[PDB]
């Protein structure tokens, strides 16, 4: 399997179901390294992100707890279709790239903190992370080339 990934077993189902420990992403399906890739993402800030403050909220007081719920309900509605993630970037990320429907932008190793960089250049191109952690806050990443 490609880096990350490992097969496990469902606890409801029993299905064999795969899992990526840098990526954080859990998909049944079996999965099919750049110099650079592309990557857009939504942040969730805590109170004990770096920074607890964003263009949306002046003071983020919200538990490490709660913005994982938080992410946890948009990955749901980006899996199920319900929303795409252009726009709950645009409308709920705590970084100002939401004002960019959360592009950051091209990038090679050696630039951003290093958790998201490894989830980055593990994903492929068009697939998204799970809640991927940093001293940020707790990230949805895409990568989009
Ligand atoms: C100022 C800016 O323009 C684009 C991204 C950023 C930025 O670093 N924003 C940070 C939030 C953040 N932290 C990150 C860590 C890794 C990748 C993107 C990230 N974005 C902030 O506002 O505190």
């Amino acid at each position: 399997l490609p880096p990350g990934w490992e097969k496990a077993m469902s606890r409801s189902s029993g299905r064999v179901y795969y899992f990526n420990h840098i990526t954080n992403a859990s998909q049944w399906e079996r999965p099919s390294e750049p110099a650079r890739v592309r990557c857009s993402h939504l942040l969730v800030k805590h109170s004990q992100s770096r920074r607890p403050s964003s263009w949306r909220q002046e003071k983020i007081t919200r538990t490490k707890e709660e913005a994982l719920e938080l992410i946890n309900g948009y990955i749901q509605k980006i899996k199920s279709g319900e929303e795409d993630f252009e726009s709950l970037a645009s409308q709920f990320s705590d970084c100002s790239s939401a004002k960019a429907r959360g592009d950051l932008g091209a990038f090679s190793r050696g630039q951003m903190q290093k958790p998201f960089e490894d989830a980055s250049f593990a994903l492929r191109t068009g697939e998204m992370s799970g809640p991927v952690f940093t001293d940020s806050g707790i990230h949805i990443i895409l990568r989009t080339e």
